[PDB]
């Protein structure tokens, strides 16, 4: 699994059917735009949570990276992203392959969002509509990306 | 190096002057570019050749078939030292794996003028390097490209 983090002020997520409807609103926290992999474990999910959630990404006081999602009661929005798989290695026309299937990321994928729900709470995570056209507002803080890719541990 | 690349609708740079506007793009490519310490010109030209062409729009009928040159869309390339974050380590972040800010800014502004010299310079936006940016992003999509040069 990849995940792409973004610290953000809030984000906006809205889907069609004036024409855009918003679905999903968090204020400070993360959006984590996450790749599931054709061989993802589920150990390699738990990695990804562990990290989302326990991640000191802001400051407080003196201190920097001093504070994780949780501390500060912050949200987090949880989006699929299966293009974190896009191989662009060869030639410009990325590749998908390696990314796991469909019906197979949707059933992991919210396998994910319970998990992050027990590890916390079922108000602070939002998740989008999964493999659906998405609009996402993202006020992004300073801005800071984190990358994790769970394939670079064992 | 390390890129990040989000397909936008638009987004809106701004400092702290509470906050004030300096950059600005409609559709196009942010790019969260890390520059690792390492890092050789032959990295920044992979990053570069790879956010102009990679074919990362529909072009009705078909589907990842255009870049950002052939719909003349704009590209936000904005410096994270972040992506090189090491987070084996514990729950807090260190960042010694990125480029020295004064090496990487002189990088960074080497890459802005070939990112140029490829494009055409009007559709090069960028932020204040060293500074605190609010972002707003209208992700697209979203569509999220991960590329590593040290993959290759």
């Amino acid at each position: 699994m990849r995940v792409v983090i973004q610290r953000v002020k809030g984000a906006i997520l809205s889907v069609r059917k004036k024409e855009l409807e918003i679905i999903s609103e968090i204020k400070n926290g993360l959006i984590c735009f996450l790749g599931i992999h054709k061989n993802d474990t589920w150990e390699d999910a738990l990695y990804i949570i562990r990290k989302c959630l326990n991640l000191r990404l802001w400051n407080n006081d003196n201190k920097t990276w001093d504070k994780n999602v949780k501390d500060l009661n912050y949200e987090l929005l949880i989006v699929s992203q299966f293009t974190l798989f896009g191989n662009t290695k060869k030639g410009n026309k990325p590749d998908f392959h390696l990314a796991k299937e469909p019906n197979e990321a949707l059933i992991f994928y919210n396998k994910i969002i319970d998990e992050f729900k027990k590890q916390y709470n079922d108000d602070k995570i939002k998740i989008g509509k999964f493999g659906n056209y998405m609009n996402i507002d993202v006020t992004n803080d300073g801005p800071v990306t984190i990358y994790i890719d769970t394939h670079d541990i064992n």
